[PDB]
């Protein structure tokens, strides 16, 4: 198997559907799915603790070092609720999943988030923080917002991205 394969970033507020989409994409394309939070947990890539948010702080440099070789080889779908620290060269396309605030709140409430965590996350979405972070970090032409409210939308997202992957592979393996 000697094909050039693309790298895809799935970003957006926690709860929007990144993991659901990334896992389905991996199963249906054979690309490797990487959950950055899970990777950080497995490889213990943390430095410091945030007092106000009550969470260990992701060690961004170590995450980058951990992933770099694999990213260089291509064919990776990366899922994280942040994107400014990734090398720009990693990604061929970046999707920012978006979820209506009312819908997102019900999802995050079901997760058992307390009030402070619910509020911070919900404001993150309503202020469009990750969308702005993606646009600030990557070329406008490769950043796309995806609706992620209903199963029908997940289905459309899977379909559109699978079609994009197929076209990209053709274009970069002449
Ligand atoms: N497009 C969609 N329509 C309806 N429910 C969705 C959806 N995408 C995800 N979900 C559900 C699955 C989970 O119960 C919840 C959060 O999904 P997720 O994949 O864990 O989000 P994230 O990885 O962005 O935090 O929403």
């Amino acid at each position: 198997e000697f094909m050039l394969l693309p790298n895809i970033l799935l970003t957006g507020t926690p709860g929007v559907g990144k993991t659901t989409l990334g896992k389905e994409l991996a199963s249906k394309s054979g690309l490797k799915y990487i959950n950055v939070g899970d990777l950080a947990r497995e490889e213990q890539l943390y430095d410091g603790y945030d007092e106000e948010y009550d969470c260990p702080i992701l060690d961004e440099d170590r995450v980058v070092d951990e992933l770099d070789n694999q990213m260089r080889e291509g064919g990776v779908i990366v899922d994280y609720h942040g994107c400014d620290f990734f090398p720009e060269r990693w990604f061929h396309i970046v999707f920012v999943l978006r979820t209506d605030t009312n819908v997102l709140y019900e999802r995050l409430e079901t997760r058992g988030y307390n009030e402070k965590k619910l509020t911070d996350n919900i404001q993150c979405e309503i202020f469009q923080v990750l969308y702005e972070e993606a646009t600030a970090s990557y070329k406008e032409e490769i950043v796309h917002q995806l609706p992620s409210n209903k199963p029908e939308e997940l289905e459309n997202n899977v379909d559109q991205i699978l079609k994009w992957i197929e076209q990209w592979i053709k274009d970069h393996n002449s």
